[PDB]
């Protein structure tokens, strides 16, 4: 940090990651911008192992819809991760509250989200916290999946394992996390992508959590798409959401079948 901070301006805070605060750093000579995630390992006894794992997963990644990882180093009890600066900001800030964004924009972002998730799943990694705060944008509005603090390996070579950790952000979590002791990784990420699509199209999360005790979730199970947020969503993308937000993960649409969906393939304005 010492010589680094002589040559690089830590201009401002960008946000909070799973494991630490992220700063914009700009080199005074070249004006290169990088995002620096600063992780205080004293915040938990397991933080050193947890951040080591985030680093390890980052080293596996190379895809146009995933935030680039440049490197890392430790200074005392602080770990520094050096990440792509995504100058388009968070997808969250393209969503007008209670309105969403135009359907063509939501469709394009959703295609890019699928590309990134397909990539991750192909290498056996699940993100586990997909939400608009963790979907950044570059200078050409290309989506970049961000923050692998909660990510884990669900397939070792061609051998899947079940997961059991209740992690993620509650309004985005799939119902099987509240019902099953162990579950498949991929349908959990598919579900959160559906909640992201809902938010992009209507500017509103549909429920606190996907429990039968949550009235808004019961309303969706009972096909009450005449209520918000659903009544704001056109029938074509709503038909896709009906296939994604399926309670039984075994019956839930898979990404290869999302690719065949009418709305997914629909030419928009
Ligand atoms: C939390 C976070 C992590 C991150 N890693 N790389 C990045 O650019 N960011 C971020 C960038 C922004 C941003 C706001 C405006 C332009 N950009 C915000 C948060 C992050």
């Amino acid at each position: 940090a010492v010589p680094f901070v002589e040559d690089w301006d830590l201009v401002q805070t960008l946000g909070e990651g799973a494991y630490g605060e992220v700063q914009l750093a700009v080199n005074r000579v070249t004006e290169e911008a990088v995002a620096v995630k600063i992780v205080d390992m004293k915040r938990a006894v397991d933080c050193p192992e947890n951040i080591k794992k985030e680093i390890c997963i980052n080293k596996m990644l190379n895809h146009e819809n995933v935030v680039k990882f440049y490197g890392h180093r430790r200074e005392g009890n602080i770990q520094y991760l050096f990440l792509e600066y995504c100058s388009g900001g968070e997808l969250f800030d393209r969503i007008e509250p209670d309105i969403g964004m135009p359907e063509p924009d939501a469709q394009r972002f959703f295609h890019q989200l699928m590309a990134g998730v397909v990539y991750l799943h192909g290498i056996g990694i699940t993100h586990r916290d997909i939400k608009p705060e963790n979907l950044l944008l570059d200078e050409r509005d290309n989506l970049k999946i961000s923050d692998f603090g909660l990510a884990t390996v669900f397939r070792y070579n061609n051998r899947e394992r079940l997961l059991n950790k209740m992690c993620g952000t509650l309004p985005y979590v799939a119902p099987e996390l509240l019902k099953r002791r162990e579950f498949h990784a991929e349908p959990v990420d598919v579900w959160s992508c559906g909640i992201v699509l809902t938010a992009m199209l209507a500017g509103e999360l549909p429920w606190d959590q996907p429990s039968d005790s949550c009235q808004e979730y019961s309303d969706w199970k009972e096909k009450k798409t005449y209520l918000n947020p659903w009544k704001k969503i056109d029938s074509a993308p709503l038909a896709l959401l009906h296939k994604i937000l399926v309670e039984n993960p075994s019956a839930r649409i898979t990404i290869p079948d999302i690719k065949k969906d009418r709305w997914y393939n629909k030419p928009l304005k």
